[PDB]
């Protein structure tokens, strides 16, 4: 097993760049405008190629000129699509991107197609021998939970060194999502999740938490410019400063880079520490960049 | 293929893709939001012109600048949907195909627009020095880049000098940006389409006051034209007689001008082009898009 197989969205990201937030009913001019293969998913497998591992992506597509578009930027990172669980109903869903070139603050207005998600089906039907990991975006609870058991279950029939790593991010605050707390042997939870469900802070968030997780799980929480902890079946809070670029240009995926860069290092072999400090070392080094080209 | 000589109606000006979406409330910076809707739509004057002048059955081309890339050939597929020849545009090696976001408030109406960048060269006069003209019964130039545009405008008339009075080429010009740049091409022109917002800026408060105030801008025997929402139109000649139309309530500005240019092109009175340029423009603004 030598990929590492990512679950959930890809998305066309239309972007302009502009030097402050406009004004509601008001009229600015950007400054550069791009496209961009994005969703979470999506841009997990090219911060993970980037780094040197192979890797495939696997959720839904209509085809069309867009799909054209996503796959051919894929390919041209190396991405193995081979696992894309194509369509015909609804289209490929597509976003308006506003960017502050400011700070890098990123305002996204998604528009959601339809395109039917990843199915308990779709999955049973891939070959689970090609991965020595797996990463799912919480998206659809209920029908994910089966795939998690699928790798479950095949992991049982396994040596302790040739079963798959498994790691789930709940990013969305949504009560159907909190069963995936859940499964995998690293879960991460968004700083948007920890709020929303009343920490202010990561360490808290990670007490809170860790409860609901499998025996022998390490829970992983960013929290932006403060950096990002983590906490495992010895109770030892584990923290990571940030690395901050000195010009914050552009943080469209920002946690994606995080979560790629953390799993890259789990994957090689690194310490839980180690891993969160490349984790944030990344995603630094992105944020001070126009998209993804240049962290390596 | 053969376009036939004297046939087409160009114009000459901007395309953008408008990205359109219609949402809940104004997002919060940094924040991530489901739109209602979102709808990718082809924009620009000279462009909306041009699908006007389609659907009411002219031959009809379009000269503006782009870029290859994917945002040109949704530009061109969408020009071929509406039947638009697309084959005098001006590629580009440097740049970006214009691209504007628009956030449209549900409860509330208000329009939010991020504007394209600025990067992609206009057309120039030795762009346009290489046009064949033969082809063009009218040619229509929405004022962007003036001191090029002005050499164009010389070079159709030097065109007309040496032609029977039947295989002249009209022009019409279009001044809509209160740009003090713009103001020069006033006096090119048979046709002058002025806009409300740049009369207004110029300090005159309604179609009549900007017509007797600007005529005198224009060469010897050009009609200037002001249409003004629902106060109708105004037009004003060499003979001085103030021409109006009142409005017929149900891109509309692009709409009237279209069709104006199309009346007149069929050889109408100016009275009966304000007229018909009214009732097009009225169909219109009751209806979404241009179908
Ligand atoms: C620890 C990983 C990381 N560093 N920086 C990081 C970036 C710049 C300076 C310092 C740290 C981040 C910024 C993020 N975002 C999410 C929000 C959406 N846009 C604004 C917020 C930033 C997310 C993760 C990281």
């Amino acid at each position: 097993g030598s990929q590492i197989l990512c679950v959930g969205l890809v998305v066309l990201d239309v972007i302009s760049l502009v030097d402050k937030y406009p004004k509601e009913d008001s009229e600015i001019r950007c400054l550069s405008q791009r496209w961009q293969r994005g969703g979470n998913a999506s841009n997990s497998c090219t911060v993970l190629s980037l780094l040197g591992a192979p890797c495939a992506f696997m959720g839904s597509m209509a085809p069309g000129h867009v799909a054209d578009f996503l796959v051919a930027d894929f390919r041209r990172r190396g991405v193995d699509v081979s696992q894309v669980a194509w369509q015909s109903k609804g289209d490929t869903p597509s976003s308006c991107c506003i960017i502050n070139n400011s700070n890098g603050n990123r305002t996204i207005v998604l528009h959601d197609t339809s395109l039917p998600d990843v199915s308990a089906t779709d999955f049973e039907k891939v070959d689970l021998t090609q991965f020595k990991w797996i990463h799912i975006e919480g998206r659809n609870a209920s029908e994910q939970v089966k795939m998690l058991q699928r790798i479950d279950a095949h992991n049982t029939r396994q040596p302790p060194e040739q079963k798959i790593r498994v790691s789930v991010e709940v990013e969305k605050p949504r009560e159907e999502l909190f069963q995936l707390f859940g499964y995998g042997d690293v879960v991460f939870v968004s700083k948007d999740v920890a709020k929303h469900l009343g920490f202010q802070s990561a360490e808290e968030a990670l007490r809170g938490l860790y409860g609901r997780v499998r025996k022998g799980a390490v829970l992983v929480c960013a929290w932006a410019e403060e950096g990002a902890d983590a906490l495992g079946p010895d109770g030892k809070l584990l923290h990571s400063d940030a690395f901050p670029p000195p010009r914050v240009v552009d943080t469209l995926g920002a946690g994606d880079t995080f979560n790629a860069s953390v799993i890259f290092s789990l994957s090689q072999g690194r310490s839980v520490q180690e891993a969160l400090r490349f984790g944030c070392q990344v995603a630094g080094k992105k944020c001070g960049l126009q998209g993804f080209d240049g962290i390596v």
